[PDB]
């Protein structure tokens, strides 16, 4: 078998969808937007909430629009704005609610599939808040940590806020040349081991300015993308796709991908990366 | 609560040697004997040579019978014995042949249906490969407890057989030595000598010695496993399910699925499975009843 | 010993020796402040430049007072404020300036005495250093909880000022979180966002916030520290002696001697040890009395 | 690089009739800025009561048979050339029940650990443990399923019949590097890493009548030589060489041998920590 079979075809999603959603490829019917990780869109109405519980699978939530929602993991709440990358770890206390006013969605991704074969699902109910809003702030995200800390498996940054992150891209474009094939792209990092934000999938934002036309590239990794702001044309080995704010695209193995941008354009994806990295498998051709 | 799926699955080794057998459980055309991992029986019979290759897919054959062939890695040849773990590690040349008389049949598995759902399978032909090390160079150099100062291997060992002969006095001196555990008897994993981990990095190997008369306690983990029967004979436990056992046969026990064997005769268990995948990623759970 | 022999005896110091100067406890003439470390005070006059190097010994700069003044790493140059733990990472070229008025000074901390002892003294001159890389260049490329993708890195934190402006809101936002750590106050330690360890291989550094009115209990740990104090004042009390402190004073907490604190301010207090070489080792240990 | 011992060599046998080894730092009670090394003997009958220090150490038999050292619950022959460790915060001790005397070259890191200040130790207030237990447990390239240890090899007596023998089938398998001969590095299973977080342990083959080029590192490294015969380099001052005679190149001075029989050489240095700093370098 020379170079990557596919699993997975290329795919796109208009932000025309419902207006929780399941989002599949070549996979019809196996609820996964890669044959390795799920992803879909999900609403609260203002005044629901749900319950907490805890299960091996890992998540992430990108805020796609409405404010006042929030998320709690392991008894601290966090604001979800447009834009912030939430996640709940693996084996944590996770729940949600909006007590607000407006309708609140986001993206959700989670290992599930490869939690699947792997053969390691497990799921428990709550039978508590107990640590205020904005904790984790100065405990763990500017470039400081406790004493006697002590994790495994982490990133007690459970919300990298978009204002934050956002401004880093547009910091960089101050300093230096894009790089051709990827623009201004950043991942996000887990501040206790440098390492990736959860064991299973990495993340990544990136700017790519406005006429912007970069080159192929090809990664092991295929990649949901998200696109936070902006607008422009993608291609995907061959298939192109026109996209606008807030649309959803997945770049299967092997694929080579570019951008031609006609606004200056955020995106964010995810992938499974790390469990690549971890065995010797990841591989990335810039051409 | 749990979940995980590939069924248990037993085969006999007289009706199957009859004969690549590929074998799956209830994937039914998946050619995978688990979720993640595919094995098979491997027959290259006197006359045979394969050509050098190479691919990103890991591998390991355990010798189920015959004398007289070799396995090559890199450069170095090796003579294949009833019972050595020999592995061809990742993105290293490989190639195997036999000069003698007699059929050699042993077992393989191969991360295949793991890398294919995480996309990363490449391969290539070898541009065979000329010998440059000595037979029984790596024996020194990475298995008596010390190394080169100045070496730079990956990810995978450079111990590419670990040997029964050696293996399998290991786990007879530890019998004279103490307790058997009270679920696996006396059990080892076999270790790369430069990090101290798994000989490569998708697939454990371990070997176990279940002493005659043994009944052991139930277990399970989450990492679903493939047995392989070296020497020995007796019964065994799967979630459910139970089967007799006899010398060759190869079982398949499901995540999850509660393991415990009944022993007559000195029983050597050969398995491996996905649980470096599993610790990598925070994900491995072990239950001991 | 039973106990750490350890030696360097407790030392004060005081910010009414005003002066490329260094402190020594009862090591006379070792120039040590402690026995694998150094610590003195450096002067930038109104005008001055300093060339550029790179050395083995790591070193950190702690801004005690002044403004206008530059420092340098590989090309990178950074404004030098009040309270700023500023690195200049191992075999990585560092220079400085003091283009303003106003004269600037700060606390130096190297790991002098220990590459002496451990035979790994390098230094090379730069041939006459040129920029490279604009002002805050750092800030968003390592210090924004994100890193580059293809980024290379070695032993070293790529940031190199963590800022007081932003590490003194970090210990006030925690007072506002929850309950002082019965001995150490606010306490946290710098990090690395490429590994999560230590700024430096053997240099650790912390800072801590001892509110008004707070009463420590008594500590230990083997690793013998230099504290000064960014602001703030009280009294310490290093195992059976003790030292009235003010703004910007400095003093060693020599191993095993127990600590506590009375402050009448709140008080901040920035410290380093070789702690990372202890731990590397698995020799680090304290007592939380 | 300054590094502050000299070079230095004792002929063994001279000395030989526990022996401190001091070079030009006179009264500090250490073969080098960060080692102490020196001769222990144990006479016929005599034991010694069991202990544990945070300080690591080994032991290279020099001579003698008969005699063991016991390391938290096991105990071990020593044998000519055998490579011992008593990790660190682990009980030991020792004896011999036998006739002869018994001597070792020891190898701590008590000027490391004062000048760092972590010396902590304790006067054990016994088996458990088979005597070869760990050779199929630990050293047969496999391993308990959970093991967990740390900051110590579970390795405690490198057999110098097995390093030899390593040595001389690895001069089958090529030649020699123009500098050390065959070299090797002893390891821990458990991590690959040096058998102790402190010291790190060499043993070199240079066989009849090589004649090394120069090398120069940075760590300060005591050799002991268990056979052979030849001269040795040291940053100039040369020295002559034989059977169980011990010597020391200080960092940053060259190094190289010229041998006239089939020489092996052990040695040990404060590598690991240097390495562990990134501060480790090394020319040819
Ligand atoms: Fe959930
Ligand atoms: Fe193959
Ligand atoms: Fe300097
Ligand atoms: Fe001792």
């Amino acid at each position: 078998p020379k170079t990557p079979n596919a699993n997975c075809a290329p795919a796109y999603w208009n932000y025309q969808e419902i207006r929780l959603v399941l989002e599949n490829p070549a996979l019809r019917g196996q609820s996964s937007i890669t044959a390795t990780l799920y992803a879909g869109l999900q609403l609260i109405m203002p005044g629901e909430v749900a319950p907490s519980h805890r299960h091996n699978q890992s998540a992430l939530r990108f805020i796609v629009e409405g404010k006042g929602a929030f998320t709690a993991v392991d008894g601290e709440r966090t604001p979800m704005n447009e834009g912030d990358f939430i996640l709940t770890p693996q084996w944590r206390w996770h729940d949600h609610g909006n007590p607000g006013d407006e309708p609140v969605i986001w993206l959700d991704g989670l290992d599930l599939p490869l939690v699947n074969i792997l053969g390691c699902g497990f799921a428990e109910d709550y039978p508590p808040v107990t640590r205020k809003e904005g904790d984790y702030l100065p405990r763990y995200a500017a470039n400081m940590l406790p004493l006697r800390h002590q994790t495994g498996n982490s990133s007690p940054i459970f919300n990298y806020r978009y204002d934050r992150s956002r401004e880093v891209l547009h910091d960089l474009t101050r300093l230096g040349d894009a790089d051709e094939w990827d623009g201004y792209k950043m991942r996000y990092v887990n501040p206790v081991t440098g390492g990736y934000p959860m064991p299973s999938m990495g993340a990544f934002l990136q700017l790519l300015p406005k006429g912007f036309a970069s080159r192929v590239a090809r990664t092991t990794d295929s990649t949901i993308y998200h696109v936070v702001e902006g607008s422009g044309q993608v291609i995907i080995g061959n298939e192109t796709f026109s996209f606008s704010a807030k649309d959803i695209f997945v770049v299967p193995t092997w694929h080579g991908v570019s951008f031609q941008t006609t606004q200056d354009s955020v995106l964010f994806s995810f992938s499974d990366r790390p469990v690549q990295e971890a065995l010797g498998l990841f591989r990335e051709a810039r051409y």
